[PDB]
C-alpha cells in the first residue's frame, strides 16, 4: 500500500478508473447499510 501524493492518487486514479468496485457502492453510504454518518 502507499500513502503519498505520488501514490495515493494512482490509487484514487484506480478508484475512478472504471469504478465497478466502488461507484456508489462505498462512497454513496445510503447503500451500505444506510449509514451516512
Amino acid at each position: 500500500k502507499c500513502n503519498t501524493a505520488t501514490c495515493a492518487t494512482q490509487r484514487l486514479a484506480n478508484f475512478l478508473v472504471h469504478s465497478s468496485n466502488n461507484f456508489g457502492a462505498i462512497l454513496s453510504s445510503t447503500n451500505v447499510g444506510s449509514n451516512t454518518y
